[PDB]
């Protein structure tokens, strides 16, 4: 049989440090396809790895379809194929968009629904899972309203560094129990709740949104230094101012609630996604 | 041009199924793992990652693809395709004479000198040890020499960054080819040159499988497998143990060998693969030195 195997790259939708991230064309049909720097072989080694040990499914997970190695003349090319979602990413789609209370539900609780399949151990199935680096730029927005997680190459699973500004006091003060998966899952609750706060700013409410703006924006400067979170986050403890005009409207009073119970100091006490999401659907 | 036609299937069995295949007018190597070998596929492709690598006598990489669509995977290997098949298909139905003895033996020792000793620099390459080394996981070439493959089961160790990766596959070894110290479980496990020792126990046996198609004074044995006097067909792990730890058996020496000073040589070379004691046995470079003179 014919394996046809050939892609076009029609546009650059990214390009940072770690490569690049090209919209491409098989058989009629757009795939992601991301293409690795030298500088981050390790993150293709290990979401090719993760996806050896388990096919992730899920519709709030960045749709695998395939890990391509390719000889060249005194180089090695690194490509990630995925589903491609025209719309972007969630960092780009909230700095031009502003939400109403079911959209920005929708959001949540979709990201909620791809973390707390990633977290669970399914026996017969899938390993727990936890992905350290989330934020919003690693999230994807689909045309029917809901997103998926993308980026697994810092990922770990039980049975590069994460983005700085979205790393938990524990991180930034070395305490993390690093052989305690439970761990990781607590890491990647704090960066859910940054998350949120991020989603919940350009919500409407009684004719009032927030500008989009990073967590953090107002104490540090661009591209944080690990010691400048460090002082934020674990010497003052400072965490995401949340608007007066919040406490007017039900929804996002409630989504205040869940954020604060995100970032605890004391990882053991925030909560698990799979509370979160019962707490999502619970609301409106 | 990234397309590939599959045009024949030249071998299925537990290591899945390889094919020969067409790619950019040219003759490819195909392989679709079987999906419970998946450690080996990754394996493979964390050792192919290595630009240094590259050597005339170790199987040409092209390609490695992981695709999937719902709940269904499969792990391809793209590689160069060798016509003549691989060294166990060669010497069933060819003898070989002094020259094309040498040429073979010293190839696959050049071979593995270049895995077992680490190349240092911007692009490098780790100490790697096969661990499965056999005829079958050896390709003829058309300029008479032979290139070594399947790398599903390798370590890699860097000297330089004191780095040992022993991988987590469960697969072992080709069970004829186990040396003592992996057929009764004492291999230091945590010790780079344990599996150095390892390969150099089973290319003393392919050694023999080859110098036994090399005709002298008109006499040549039929191909054997290592062994295949001692064991049952399909031997079992214990089958092996009985007879290389148990019984202390080596593969037997025509005396036909002894009046010929090139395969006298070789059983010479042969026997210092073959220690009970690892620590013995003779290094890959030192093999291939030996070769060179003979
Ligand atoms: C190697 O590389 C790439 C391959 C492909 C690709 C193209 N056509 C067909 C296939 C295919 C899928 C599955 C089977 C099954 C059929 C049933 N049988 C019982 C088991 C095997 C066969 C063939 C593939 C996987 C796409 C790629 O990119 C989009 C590849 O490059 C990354
Ligand atoms: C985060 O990480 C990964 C993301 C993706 C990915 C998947 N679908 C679509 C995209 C994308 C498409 C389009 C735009 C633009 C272009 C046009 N318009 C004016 C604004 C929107 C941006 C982004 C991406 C970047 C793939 C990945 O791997 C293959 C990623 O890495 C795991
Ligand atoms: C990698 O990704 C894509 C792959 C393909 C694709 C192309 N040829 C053949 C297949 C295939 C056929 C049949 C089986 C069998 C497995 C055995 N079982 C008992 C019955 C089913 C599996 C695989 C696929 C999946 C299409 C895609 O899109 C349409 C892909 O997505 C881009
Ligand atoms: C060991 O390992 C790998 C080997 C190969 C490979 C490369 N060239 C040629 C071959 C070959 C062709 C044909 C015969 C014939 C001999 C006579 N008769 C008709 C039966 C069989 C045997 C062998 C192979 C098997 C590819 C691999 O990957 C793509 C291997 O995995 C690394």
């Amino acid at each position: 049989r014919t394996v046809a195997r050939d892609i076009t790259l029609l546009e650059c939708v990214g390009k940072g440090r770690y490569g690049e991230v090209w919209r491409g064309s098989w058989q009629g049909e757009n795939v992601a396809v991301k293409i690795f720097s030298s500088r981050d072989e390790k993150s293709w080694f290990r979401e090719t790895e993760l996806y050896n040990t388990v096919m992730l499914r899920h519709e709030n997970i960045l749709g695998f379809i395939a890990s391509d190695m390719t000889s060249r003349h005194s180089s090695t090319q690194l490509w990630l194929i995925t589903h491609y979602h025209e719309m972007g990413s969630l960092y780009d789609y909230l700095q031009l968009t502003t939400l109403d209370t079911v959209s920005c539900l929708r959001i949540v609780l979709s990201i909620a629904s791809g973390l707390a399949h990633l977290h669970i151990e399914i026996f017969g199935g899938k390993p727990a899972i936890a992905h350290r680096d989330l934020k919003s730029k690693n999230i994807l927005v689909k045309k029917n309203g809901q997103c998926c997680i993308a980026d697994l190459g810092l990922a770990v699973m039980h049975s590069r560094v994460g983005t700085k500004r979205y790393m938990a006091p524990e991180v930034l003060d070395e305490t993390i129990q690093v052989d305690c998966f439970d761990s990781y899952k607590r890491v990647d609750i704090w960066a859910f709740g940054l998350v949120l706060w991020e989603v919940a700013r350009r919500m409407v409410s009684n004719g009032i949104v927030e500008d989009y703006k990073p967590p953090f924006y107002d104490v540090v400067p661009n591209d944080p230094s690990f010691e400048d979170m460090r002082k934020v986050v674990c010497v003052d403890q400072q965490r995401p101012n949340i608007p007066n005009r919040w406490f007017s409207d039900p929804t996002l009073t409630s989504l205040a609630k869940l954020m604060k119970e995100c970032w605890y100091q004391n990882p053991s006490a925030r909560l698990t996604a799979l509370r979160i999401k019962k707490t999502l659907t619970k609301i409106d």
